[PDB]
């Protein structure tokens, strides 16, 4: 069974705008959008769908790029900190939910390594 997604808007939550917000949606997340292994991580895992009935009960923070590119549509994050780090949730996540060498997790990790590249330096305020 799959639980909701995450949120991508919270009307408690402050909202904000920065330069470094904007360029992780401008360059770094629609650019791994774009690459060949971005696929699996482009919506929440449904566990009905992919026959992964156990999903859920291993990974209690789910965490996707599509979410994440609503996220930053709506200006939900206060900053870049808060972005990466659900990007690193959803790389974690893949880590965790799998096992080393397994073609997802090749996938994730070569994800990972491009994104760390793009945001190893991002624009200043
Ligand atoms: N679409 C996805 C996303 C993540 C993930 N981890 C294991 C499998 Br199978 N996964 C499939
Ligand atoms: N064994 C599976 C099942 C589903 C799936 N989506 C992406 C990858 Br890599 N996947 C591998």
């Amino acid at each position: 069974m799959n639980p909701p997604p995450p949120e991508t808007s919270n009307p408690n939550k402050p909202k904000r705008q920065t330069n470094q917000l904007q360029y992780l949606l401008r360059v770094v997340l629609k650019t791994l959008w774009k690459h060949q292994f971005a696929w699996p991580f482009q919506q929440p895992v449904d566990a009905v769908k992919l026959n992964l009935p156990d999903y859920y009960k291993i990974i209690k923070t789910p965490m996707d790029m599509g979410t994440i590119k609503k996220r930053l549509e709506n200006n939900y994050y206060w900053n870049a900190q808060e972005c990466i780090q659900d990007f690193n949730t959803m790389f974690t996540n893949c880590y965790i939910y799998n096992k080393p060498g397994d073609d997802i997790v090749l996938m994730a990790e070569a994800l990972e390594k491009l994104f760390l590249q793009k945001i190893n330096e991002l624009p200043t305020e």
